[PDB]
């Protein structure tokens, strides 16, 4: 459908080479793009990092392993995210 810039910032890695990702709205370009940075391991939710403005090109994905409680918390980062170039 759509292409959305991804960028892992908790990544803390020295690559500004940054991936896009496959979306319809940005809403689930992020939901996609966690996928791939954190992994297949994430199955928590996305939300929005900024509010007090409107610009995208940030949002906020967590996720916590509920059943085994082997761990407290699987995962849970913000990353950059915008739509890329449109008309």
């Amino acid at each position: 459908m759509n292409t959305y810039l991804i960028d892992p910032r908790k990544n803390n890695d020295n690559s500004g080479e940054r991936f896009t990702v496959d979306a319809v709205d940005i809403t689930a370009a992020a939901k996609s793009a966690a996928q791939q940075i954190l992994g297949e391991e994430f199955e928590g939710l996305v939300y929005r990092e900024t509010g007090e403005s409107n610009g995208s090109g940030m949002f906020q994905a967590y996720h916590h392993l509920h059943g085994t409680n082997r761990t407290e918390t699987t995962v849970g980062y913000p990353f950059h995210v915008m739509e890329l170039e449109h008309h």
